[PDB]
RNA sequence: GAACUGAAGAGUUUGAUCAUGGCUCAGAUUGAACGCUGGCGGCAGGCCUAACACAUGCAAGUCGAGCGGAUGAAGGGAGCU
């Protein structure tokens, strides 16, 4: 998959004799729209240099996600850290209605409609971390219907 | 056949980081007031304060087919003119 959000772009620093040495921290997300999402984090002192690390690291590790038709399948509630996340499917004509870092990552994965929302701490990383958690461990049907036939349980 | 369908975050404590936590901001509303500016129309609204004191007009009268009385037309005439 071949589609590039720069989450976030950061300036660290660490202090030796002489002064302060400045680094660059990249946070980017990377998918096909289609099932496919994957996450990078990318660090040197070059933020071009930064970026590629991020970039070339979210395309390793990427996972596949069970979606209904850019449409999530049942409400999901997911925390990482102190973020905690809140997912739900909503109806076609509805955008996504979501903030920041879950924006990037529910676009990428190709979800249209998702009405989200997330509580305490609003760190973009670990809300990443917490949105992929949500988005990983989602079941969809005929794999709940492990224990019997299918039609019956629905 | 309908009577719903719906939820975004950001800045700021550190050399840098995660958390906790307060402050601030982006929205929608007023019986609003003030500053600058000002063409028209339709529909609404207009003492939130002193239940403070009030000049002057008007805002509750009608019935003569309930009853006496006094006001007494036009006319028919009568006299004189
Ligand atoms: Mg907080
Ligand atoms: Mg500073
Ligand atoms: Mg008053």
């Amino acid at each position: 998959g071949y589609i590039e959000k720069l989450v976030q772009v950061n300036r660290v620093a660490k202090t030796v004799k002489g002064g302060r040495i400045f680094a660059f921290t990249a946070l980017t997300v990377v998918g096909d729209g289609k099932g496919r999402v994957g996450f990078g984090r990318g660090k040197a002192r070059e933020v071009p240099a930064a970026i590629q690390k991020a970039m070339e690291a979210a395309r390793r590790n990427m996972i596949q996600v069970d979606l209904n038709g850019t449409t999530l399948q049942y409400p999901t509630k997911s925390a990482h850290g102190a973020s905690k996340v809140y997912m739900q499917p909503a109806s076609e004509g509805t955008g996504i209605i979501a903030g920041g870092a879950m924006r990037a990552v529910l676009e990428v994965a190709g979800v249209q409609n998702v009405l989200a929302k997330c509580y305490g701490s609003t760190n973009p990383v670990n809300v990443v971390y917490a949105t992929f958690k949500g988005l990983k461990n989602m079941q969809a049907p005929e794999a709940v219907a492990a224990k019997r036939g299918k039609s019956v349980e629905e």
